[PDB]
């Protein structure tokens, strides 16, 4: 994870 979804 971290925000590119």
């Amino acid at each position: 994870y971290g925000g590119f979804m």
